[PDB]
């Protein structure tokens, strides 16, 4: 159970963004079901009123808590990766336009998941923007805690692995679009059942057989990382 509070922008608190510039959901509860319209962008996707302005290059951190900001971040049981896609505004999210930016899962040197690091990042992690058209944009944050994974919820509804989606309008000014942005995949549609690690046992199966869902990260990104880039706590 996790939300998002905001963005930086190359180590610079934008500030609160709820319902400002995240598409923010009205409570950190997951989603599940792999077929429903709210895998897009949550259970509250609309248009909010600003977009945080980025160049190409910029280092654009996402900031999660659970309750309050720089709090517990998410329940310690919840492990699992986190991925970061992007799609021009202009979709709203839908048809094949999702491209990955980034992925982490299991860090085999720190027999950490991603979430793991996440709580001790105090809720950041970034992507470096990249060398697509100035305009505007969706950046897709994306979490799934796998603790319940080892059932599937189209069968199960009580169980299933656990999605915490946050979409963050961001508008692109200065690039030079070397880089122009490449098909994409669809949510709802990318995550099926069979997809890899969409069922996957924790408990039983070494972290290290553990695949991420598909897609593939995109050649043209620029990065990115799980780690506290600013103090929340100075403000
Ligand atoms: O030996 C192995 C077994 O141990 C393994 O069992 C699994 C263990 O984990 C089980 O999942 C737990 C489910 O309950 C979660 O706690 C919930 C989380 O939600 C809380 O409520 C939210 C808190 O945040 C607030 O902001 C929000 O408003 C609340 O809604 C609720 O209070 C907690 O109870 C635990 O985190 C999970 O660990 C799982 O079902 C078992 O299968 O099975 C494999 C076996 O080998
Ligand atoms: C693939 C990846 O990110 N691996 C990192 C490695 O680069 C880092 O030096 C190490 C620190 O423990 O943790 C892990
Ligand atoms: C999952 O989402 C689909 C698509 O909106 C819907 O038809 C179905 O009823 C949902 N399943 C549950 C259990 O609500
Ligand atoms: C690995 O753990 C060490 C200390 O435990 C930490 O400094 C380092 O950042 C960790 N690696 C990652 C990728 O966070
Ligand atoms: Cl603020
Ligand atoms: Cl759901
Ligand atoms: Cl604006
Ligand atoms: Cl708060
Ligand atoms: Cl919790
Ligand atoms: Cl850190
Ligand atoms: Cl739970
Ligand atoms: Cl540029
Ligand atoms: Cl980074
Ligand atoms: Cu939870």
């Amino acid at each position: 159970h996790t939300l998002v509070w905001g963005v930086w922008v190359n180590g610079v608190d934008q500030g609160d963004g709820r319902n400002i510039y995240i598409r923010s959901p009205p409570n950190n509860n997951p989603v599940k079901n792999l077929t429903s319209p709210d895998m897009t962008c949550n259970v509250d996707n609309r248009v909010v009123p600003k977009s945080v302005p980025v160049n190409a290059g910029d280092t654009l951190t996402f900031e999660w808590y659970h309750n309050t900001r720089d709090d517990d971040i998410i329940a310690s049981s919840h492990h699992g990766p986190i991925a970061v896609y992007i799609a021009p505004a202009a979709s709203n999210g839908q048809g094949n336009v999702w491209v990955k930016l980034f992925e982490d899962a299991y860090n085999v040197t720190n027999s950490t998941w991603a979430v793991d690091r996440l709580i001790t990042a105090h809720g950041q992690h970034s992507v470096v923007v990249p060398h697509v058209a100035p305009g505007d944009y969706l950046f897709r944050a994306e979490i799934i805690a796998l603790h319940e994974a080892d059932s599937l919820y189209s069968q199960n509804p009580i169980r299933g692995a656990q999605f915490y989606i946050s979409c963050a309008q961001i508008t692109i000014n200065s690039s030079d679009d070397s880089t122009p942005l490449p098909a994409g995949v669809p949510f709802p549609g990318a995550y099926t059942d069979s997809t890899p690690g969409i069922q996957f046992n924790i408990y039983t199966t070494p972290a290290t057989s553990y695949v991420a869902p598909p897609p593939s990260v995109w050649s043209g990104a620029l990065g990115g990382s799980i780690a506290q880039v600013g103090d929340a706590s100075l403000e």
